[PDB]
């Protein structure tokens, strides 16, 4: 009960990868930075809304939807190169 399929999309590229459970986000994060060698943005489109993958907190609620949805299997996580967005503090509360 710990390999959770992933599937990830770069330039059009896919590729399949497996995460044995518990998922962390620090582990899938620095994975996807050591394997493209930059600090990518993890986006996580449901179908109508989409979320931005900023912390564990966003990572925890995604799983925990998707592993309630039966009909759902892998994860569906878009790579973006966002390095530095400006030299700012942008905070929402």
């Amino acid at each position: 009960q710990s390999d959770v399929r992933i599937k990830f999309e770069h330039n059009g590229e896919r590729r399949i990868i497996a995460f044995s459970r518990p998922v962390k986000y620090e582990d899938v994060e620095h994975k996807v930075t050591t394997v493209f060698g930059q600090p990518l943005d993890l986006h996580y489109m449901n179908n109508e809304l989409s979320i931005l993958l900023k912390n564990q907190d966003d990572l925890d609620k995604a799983i925990d939807i998707l592993d309630r949805s039966s009909s759902m299997k892998s994860l569906r996580i878009l790579l973006l190169s966002q390095d530095r967005n400006l030299e700012h503090h942008h905070h929402h509360h």
